[PDB]
């Protein structure tokens, strides 16, 4: 039946997911990796049903390792594993097609359960983080957006201004909105926050 | 093993719902509500296991039962369905422990998905919904905010006109774009769903 790959650096993460996946019935074979490169090496060797990929990989990461998949058009569902709850690390997986997505607040247990999951054929995107994070969604206009890009890009209001043919004025009001509905005390938080968040 | 509760006011749909769950072996019964408040009626008669809620409904909507039911108490585990038009309900939704937020349309297959899972004591957040709730942006101007905003707290077009500043006419035209880009059918649901979807 089922050939996994997992791939994850910390060594006790590793063998723990390692050795539930040896108790699940459907599982022939595990292969490991320890970081995105040699992941992708064992992809080029082997054919794999779904892969287990820790975005804080070195040398690259489990995003990476997702996108090369989806490029090469591998037969492979994968989930991605991360401590990290930024928006804009669930936005690209979402963009390369992940299957699932599961946070390290869960239990090794629990990862075995959204692997069931999607080889049922289901997607499952983390309930925790969809709650924490899916619930404060973007609150920019389109041009607050176009503004904060600008700024986020080092331009300076004046600069903001003439590409979009506005006041100086006008801009530095958009800022103070923008400032205001982020909760953000200066431009650069502001445009911190939204690259966190993938409001890009 | 299950007793159902559909709460749907479009009476074709609810009738295909209740028609193809009564069918499925796990189904033991399925109860009809065409509003909030019957399905409120019905589950203080009647035990439920599993309640699903269309967002929108007269007299009380989906969320509205689903407040009630958490606040009573009950045992019910409760999926509520909806479309991209209310998919900025989520937030609404998961202040009230909704065990599901899902699409309405969708096969029966996939809704007995749904079912199992919250049996089981999982969530289950429709990746499609998560997706357009991160992505999208506010549609609304900063203008068209302060419209609604004014619309929010009771005020005539004249009023706004008024304060804003602005014609009578001008108002009006705003409206319509407003009510244009919510897909609403008329200036109080257009406030609540722009509220709601945290664009106000």
């Amino acid at each position: 039946h089922m050939k996994v790959l997992v791939a994850e650096d910390q060594s006790m993460l590793r063998d723990a997911m390692c050795q539930l996946l040896t108790l699940q019935p459907d599982v022939e074979s595990v292969l490991q990796a320890k970081n995105g490169q040699e992941a992708i090496q064992l992809l080029e060797k082997e054919s794999v049903d779904i892969a287990i990929l820790d975005v804080e990989m070195p040398v690259k990461t489990g995003l990476e390792v997702l996108e090369w998949i989806r490029s090469e058009k591998l037969e492979t569902k994968v989930v991605v594993v991360t401590t990290f709850k930024r928006a804009g690390y669930f936005e690209r997986a979402v963009k390369a097609g992940v299957d699932a997505y599961v946070l390290k607040e869960r239990s090794i247990a629990d990862l075995m359960q959204t692997l069931h999951t999607v080889l049922e054929g289901r997607k499952e995107y983390s309930p925790e983080l969809m709650e924490m994070v899916m619930t404060r969604p973007n609150p920019l206009t389109e041009q607050e957006i176009a503004v904060l890009k600008g700024i986020a890009r080092g331009l300076s209001n004046q600069e903001i201004a003439d590409q979009l043919y506005l006041s100086n004025g006008t801009i530095r009001n958009y800022v103070t909105n923008i400032l205001s509905k982020l909760d953000a005390g200066n431009r650069t938080e502001a445009a911190n926050i939204a690259k966190e968040s993938g409001w890009l």
